[PDB]
């Protein structure tokens, strides 16, 4: 696949949408989209293990983390594969996303599709926040929107 | 992987979750779950092309169809890999959902984990309709409900 796209959803007023492309096998994936309904500030932005919604989105598991490493943010070495950081919203709720990444694929042991992108409650700490849930989670908190990423025409 | 998820959703409610088991990569992939406020009788039940819900069910493309075949049952060689026939829902509007297949798959080049499942609103004709349009879709008619198929824990 070269491109992915995942709809976010939730229980609450959290929704956006989020394209995903990758010209090359091997290259970077580009990340961009919209998110509305949100609180200003930061907000952690990952993709989980599970594409599995049967529970909402707690039912998605741990972040994506097939190389067994500590949470970091995206320009980390130590990082989940998962670890696309934070989107930011402004007052007015929204958070336009524009992110490149080169640990994400969308195809092979790295891919994403299939699996469960969210966005967070909280910011993420990007692993710097020096208790023990800042190297498994980013201290992101709950859950917000969520949705399957899927294979884009 | 060996295990994925499908969480359906549509106006009714008509709601849905879907799970899939294959033991193998060689092997069949079970079908198993529960579908609920469908009307009574026989309803066409697919993997479409794309994991694209942006503006709905619509957004999924046609059937997934790999190898340029036209529309079947699964039981017919000459079939698209998406085509699971139907699903039978009781006065009480629920289907259960039991299904082998061998045409599918949970991984290679017929994976359908990231791609869309639906629900029709009418029965499926196996292409065996008095139509072209049976050969290309079976005359199932609108999508109620669909989700992106996801891996599984
Ligand atoms: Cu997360
Ligand atoms: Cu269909
Ligand atoms: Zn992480
Ligand atoms: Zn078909």
């Amino acid at each position: 696949a070269t491109k992915a796209v995942c709809v976010l959803k939730g229980d609450g007023p959290v929704q956006g949408i989020i394209n995903f492309e990758q010209k090359e096998s091997n290259g970077p994936v580009k990340v961009w989209g919209s998110i509305k309904g949100l609180t200003e500030g930061l907000h952690g932005f990952h993709v989980h293990e599970f594409g599995d919604n049967t529970a909402g989105c707690t039912s998605a598991g741990p972040h994506f983390n097939p190389l067994s490493r500590k949470h970091g943010g995206p320009k980390d070495e130590e990082r989940h594969v998962g670890d696309l950081g934070n989107v930011t919203a402004d007052k007015d709720g929204v958070a336009d996303v524009s992110i490149e990444d080169s640990v994400i694929s969308l195809s092979g042991d790295h891919c994403i599709i299939g699996r469960t992108l969210v966005v967070h409650e909280k910011a993420d700490d990007l692993g710097k926040g020096g208790n023990e849930e800042s190297t498994k989670t980013g201290n992101a908190g709950s859950r917000l929107a969520c949705g399957v990423i899927g294979i884009a025409q």
